[PDB]
């Protein structure tokens, strides 16, 4: 079995970057992660440009 | 990074107050809830109305 | 089996109550009515505003 | 012919109230107002909540 | 309120049996559960045809 | 001219079954129906499983 | 309240005229029709072509 | 950069005069109009029908 | 088994010809033709304006 | 590189069953197949019952 | 109250740069520019490649 | 008439360097390609993530 996390990564570099950031977080506290599947992108648009990917992130379950 | 999560609140009064339900329990368990997006609509119809509304809630993790 | 039906109901007042308008007409004319799902909501902007809001209608066939 | 502008009216009340703060300053600028979609909803968690509905609000040109 | 999780079942006999072990795997942790949602189907095609069923399944918090 | 109801199918076994539920009522009802849509599937999670799946149901009018 | 049936329109002519076959068949056995949104088209492609044109026809109830 | 205006044509004869319709009130307007992309299509039905098509409409800025 | 084909068809005279430009193609080159799916319409605006339709158009395989 | 044909399988006996005379067909011709994504279920409803299943079958390019 | 227009950048570097193009675009004319949305992207293939993203930009009014 | 193909391109770099990699192979096998437009985009989350990006690939008849 898989279970999916709903993720929004963000870099202020690219939305590959941001994806990464969103699956950086993901692996550093779930064991197992396989895959991700991008569902939304954006921008924050202040003194700087924020990309934001947001991501389901799978990972296989025990 | 932001984290969804995918509740849906209940009213016998108005989806907003639905909507509002959903996001108080959020409250109560997370730190941070930031924003909520409505994603569907709907009404239980039995002795009385109950309004749903499901929403996504993020929250900033850390 | 449960068959819908694809109502929109109007108010003066909100998209809840249009929402109710068009399961009250439901309960009507049907039995055993048992949820509804929203699947739009608008607005004619006119002498007055009347909200619209579209429901399938669901109810048990039998 | 119509034409449609993409405007998200807030509120701290309610979904239908930020319905009607689009369709307010829509009126405040355009002539021939005549309907209004919903095409998303959210609320922005802060120290108060703020309901946000996004409208596709059409008016006849000319 | 509801929350949902988003989960990914699999069987190398059917989808249904493949919405079953996602079923059965939420039953394992979760208490509550109540109903599940079918959100994506699909096949892993190797040595054998594993059928997967993606679905939202929705348990009663408290 | 075709006609479409929209029929919610359930049952204990599977979400074949199931969409046949659905089209066995149509059959019961209506003359000449043709073919039928699968448009959502799903599972009541109660003592027992039961699994539904939701279809447009096109009958030729006359 | 309104009321949508879902009908398919047929034409060995265009889009429009099977949107038109579907509208003429509503009419002829229904009061009050408003309104048609076209919801799919496609072409059964056999001894000739003919066009169909799926509507949402949309009546006012009472 | 491309810029897309929402624009809903209107015709008594067809889907494809109504995309016209609101193509040439673009054209009246608007400098480098390049393409269109239907988005919806409906008929309104009183004393005749009109039929309508909705366009994103796309010119170059500049 | 069927198999589709993603085809776009253009006319200078309407999306239905459109269609039919992608389907006199189809039954060019394939055999058993049987269905078509219209999933896309626009219109390239130039020195004259192309109606472009485009279909799945489904054939029977062997 | 992967490659998607889009492919519907029949069935007398079920959804799952109607995938694999698609996937059955995908290996019968094609190296390399990998996955199947499903993207329509219905069914022909004749003398008997046809259950069908649209998929995107991927397979690895070289 | 947001108004979004919706504007294609385009970059012979990246879709994070061509997301940029709109958004410089935006900055250059409108005041309060503040988030920006993905609706699609594309590549236009020619003697070089041209990546192509849509996005909605928001800004607040007044 | 125009004709998609629909690719899953990889890249250890970028989701534009994966759109490129499916183009890089429609261009090696197909003349006169011309546009692509991104349907879906991933991370397979291995010893190394690969960034996907699926892309329809149009290309004109003859
Ligand atoms: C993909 C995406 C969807 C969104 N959707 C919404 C929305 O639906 N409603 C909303 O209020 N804000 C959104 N936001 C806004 C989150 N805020 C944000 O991006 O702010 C960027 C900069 O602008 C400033 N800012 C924030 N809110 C406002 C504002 O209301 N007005 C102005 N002038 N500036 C503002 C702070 C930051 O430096 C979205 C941001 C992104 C990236
Ligand atoms: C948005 C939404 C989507 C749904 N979708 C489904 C569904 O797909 N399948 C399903 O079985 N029930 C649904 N439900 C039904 C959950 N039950 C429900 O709303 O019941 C309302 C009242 O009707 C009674 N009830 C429950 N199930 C039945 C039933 O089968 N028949 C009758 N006559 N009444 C029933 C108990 C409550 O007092 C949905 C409820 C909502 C609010
Ligand atoms: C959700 C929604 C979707 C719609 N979609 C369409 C559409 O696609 N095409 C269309 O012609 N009218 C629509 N309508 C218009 C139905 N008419 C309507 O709302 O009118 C409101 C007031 O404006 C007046 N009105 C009606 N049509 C016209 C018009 O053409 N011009 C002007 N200036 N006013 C008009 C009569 C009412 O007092 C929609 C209304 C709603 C609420
Ligand atoms: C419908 C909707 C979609 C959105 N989508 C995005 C998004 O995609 N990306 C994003 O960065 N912010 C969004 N936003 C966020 C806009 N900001 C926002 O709602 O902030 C509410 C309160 O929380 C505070 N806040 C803002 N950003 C942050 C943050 O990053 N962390 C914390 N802890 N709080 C924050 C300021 C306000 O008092 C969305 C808000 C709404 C209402
Ligand atoms: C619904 C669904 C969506 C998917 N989407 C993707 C995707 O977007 N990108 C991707 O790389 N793999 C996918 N996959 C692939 C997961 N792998 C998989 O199903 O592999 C089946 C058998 O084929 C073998 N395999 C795995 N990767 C490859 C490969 O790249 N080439 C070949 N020839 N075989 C392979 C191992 C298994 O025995 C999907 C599988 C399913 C069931
Ligand atoms: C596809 C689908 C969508 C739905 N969507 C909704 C919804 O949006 N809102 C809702 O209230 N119920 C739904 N339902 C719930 C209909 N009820 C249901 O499936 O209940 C299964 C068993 O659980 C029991 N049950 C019903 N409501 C409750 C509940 O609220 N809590 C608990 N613990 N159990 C419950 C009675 C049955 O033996 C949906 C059921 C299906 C199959
Ligand atoms: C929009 C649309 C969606 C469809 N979707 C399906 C589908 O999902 N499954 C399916 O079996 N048939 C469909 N059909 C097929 C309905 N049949 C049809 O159009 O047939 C046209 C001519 O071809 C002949 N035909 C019918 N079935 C067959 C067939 O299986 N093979 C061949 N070679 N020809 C056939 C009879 C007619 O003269 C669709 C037709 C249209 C117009
Ligand atoms: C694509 C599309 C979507 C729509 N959506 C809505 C909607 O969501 N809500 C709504 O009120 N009207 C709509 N309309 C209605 C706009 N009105 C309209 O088409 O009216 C046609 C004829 O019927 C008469 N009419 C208008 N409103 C009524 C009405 O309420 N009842 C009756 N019997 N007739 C009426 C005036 C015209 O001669 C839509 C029209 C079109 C073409
Ligand atoms: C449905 C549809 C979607 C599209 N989507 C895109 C797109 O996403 N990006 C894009 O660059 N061009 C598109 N196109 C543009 C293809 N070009 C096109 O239609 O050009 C029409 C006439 O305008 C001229 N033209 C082409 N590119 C340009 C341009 O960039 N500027 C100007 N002023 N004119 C232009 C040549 C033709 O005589 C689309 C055309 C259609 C019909
Ligand atoms: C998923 C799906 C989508 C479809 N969509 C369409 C459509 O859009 N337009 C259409 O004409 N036929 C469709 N079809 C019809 C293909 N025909 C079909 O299923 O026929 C079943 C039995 O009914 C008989 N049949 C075929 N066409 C007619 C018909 O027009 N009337 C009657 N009474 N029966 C008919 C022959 C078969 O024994 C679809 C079939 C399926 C399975
Ligand atoms: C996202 C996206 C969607 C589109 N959709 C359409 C469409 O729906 N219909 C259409 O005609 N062109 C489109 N276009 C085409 C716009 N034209 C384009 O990208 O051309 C690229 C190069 O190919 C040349 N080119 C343009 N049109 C033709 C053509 O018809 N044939 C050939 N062989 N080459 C052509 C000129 C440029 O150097 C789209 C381009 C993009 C980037
Ligand atoms: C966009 C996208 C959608 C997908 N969808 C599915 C799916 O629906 N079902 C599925 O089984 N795999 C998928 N996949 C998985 C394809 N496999 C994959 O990405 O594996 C990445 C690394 O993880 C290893 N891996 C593969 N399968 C498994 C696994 O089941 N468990 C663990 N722990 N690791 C695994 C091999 C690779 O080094 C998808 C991959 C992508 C990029
Ligand atoms: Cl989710
Ligand atoms: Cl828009
Ligand atoms: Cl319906
Ligand atoms: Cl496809
Ligand atoms: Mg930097
Ligand atoms: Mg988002
Ligand atoms: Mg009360
Ligand atoms: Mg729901
Ligand atoms: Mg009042
Ligand atoms: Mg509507
Ligand atoms: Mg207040
Ligand atoms: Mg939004
Ligand atoms: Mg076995
Ligand atoms: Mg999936
Ligand atoms: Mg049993
Ligand atoms: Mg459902
Ligand atoms: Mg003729
Ligand atoms: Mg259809
Ligand atoms: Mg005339
Ligand atoms: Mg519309
Ligand atoms: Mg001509
Ligand atoms: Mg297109
Ligand atoms: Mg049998
Ligand atoms: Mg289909
Ligand atoms: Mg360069
Ligand atoms: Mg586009
Ligand atoms: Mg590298
Ligand atoms: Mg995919
Ligand atoms: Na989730
Ligand atoms: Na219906
Ligand atoms: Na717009
Ligand atoms: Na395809």
């Amino acid at each position: 079995v898989f279970k999916k996390v709903l993720l929004t990564g963000t870099s202020e570099e690219s939305f590959t970057a941001a994806a990464d950031d969103a699956i950086d977080r993901a692996e550093d506290t779930l064991d197992n992660v396989v895959w991700a599947e991008v569902v939304d992108q954006g921008v924050a648009i202040g003194a700087v440009r924020t990309y934001q990917t947001e991501v389901q992130v799978a990972f296989e379950l025990d």
